[PDB]
């Protein structure tokens, strides 16, 4: 079925959260067994999110390695993603130690430091090019180089270096700001906008590693920016094209981190992106 019939039928038909409902039920449920350990209570931003034991991040440290964070291969378009939780007052350290060591060139931020009268995440970079930001634990500096400022999202340019041995490595960070506090935004051109912004960054290919993508849990808005942008991918590159099914990518993002699209307005949403986005794809 070509997407766009059923997105009709199901629109037409009033169901998404009969969709939806159907999706959670059959995803995934593996363990996780790392992030409730005692030891790690803290590193974790909320009780119902966390990463499987399987596709989880690892941080090279003797001694603690966890990181609420996960891996998200892709195999038939050949994307990986690295999702996460906003990083957390204490976490700071630890996020940059991860993008320096899994070799990421972009952070793609999808959410805002408040956001509805609460912190979501700690503003874990510099504000400004003369204060730059040192993480101690981890021995990493970072350093603000440009800045530019649009109407619906914000780019910026850093250096992120190892203190303990030379090495710098540019990093781009791509920040969504203008998604409005509740549902999803009432028009995706604007997303589809910013998500070929990022791919024109090459943050999103192969020779480098896994773009880290995070909101405040990393499930809701992170699954669908991934979603969207694993769909075109596979449009593109089939023989055939209305052979791309939404719900069974998703379901395969599921097998890596759990919550994925937290809810049936986004779904949809998730539908419409990829639909217009299936239209340059000319
Ligand atoms: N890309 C991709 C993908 C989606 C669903 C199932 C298997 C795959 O490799």
């Amino acid at each position: 079925m070509e997407m766009e019939k059923e997105f009709e039928q199901i629109d037409k038909s009033g169901s998404w959260a009969a969709i939806y409902q159907d999706i959670r039920h059959e995803a995934s449920d593996f363990p996780s067994r790392v992030a409730k350990l005692p030891k790690n209570k803290n590193r974790n931003r909320y009780r119902d999110v966390s990463p499987f034991d399987h596709s989880r991040i690892k941080l090279h440290q003797e001694d603690n390695d966890y990181i609420n964070a996960s891996l998200i291969k892709m195999e038939e378009a050949q994307r990986s993603y690295i999702l996460t939780q906003g990083p957390l007052p204490n976490t700071v350290g630890h996020f940059w130690e991860m993008v320096w060591e899994q070799k990421s060139r972009g952070v793609v931020m999808l959410n805002r430091v408040m956001e509805k009268g609460s912190l979501k995440c700690a503003q874990y970079w510099p504000q400004k090019e003369e204060k730059e930001m040192i993480f101690e634990d981890t021995n990493l500096k970072l350093t603000l180089i440009s800045e530019d400022i649009k109407s619906y999202y914000t780019v910026r340019q850093l250096e992120l270096e190892n203190l303990t041995t030379q090495e710098t490595r540019e990093i781009l960070h791509f920040h969504y700001t203008t998604w409005p506090d509740f549902g999803v935004p009432e028009s995706p051109a604007s997303f589809l906008n910013f998500l070929f912004k990022v791919r024109e960054s090459g943050s999103l290919s192969p020779e480098h590693g896994p773009v880290v993508v995070h909101c405040s849990a990393g499930i809701g808005r992170s699954g669908t920016f991934c979603l969207a942008d694993t769909c075109l991918l596979l449009m593109d590159k089939r023989k055939d094209p209305s052979s791309v099914d939404i719900k069974k990518v998703l379901l395969e993002m599921r097998k890596f981190r759990m919550g994925l699209i937290q809810t049936a307005d986004q779904l949809r949403f998730s539908y419409l992106a990829v639909i217009e986005g299936a239209k340059f794809i000319m």
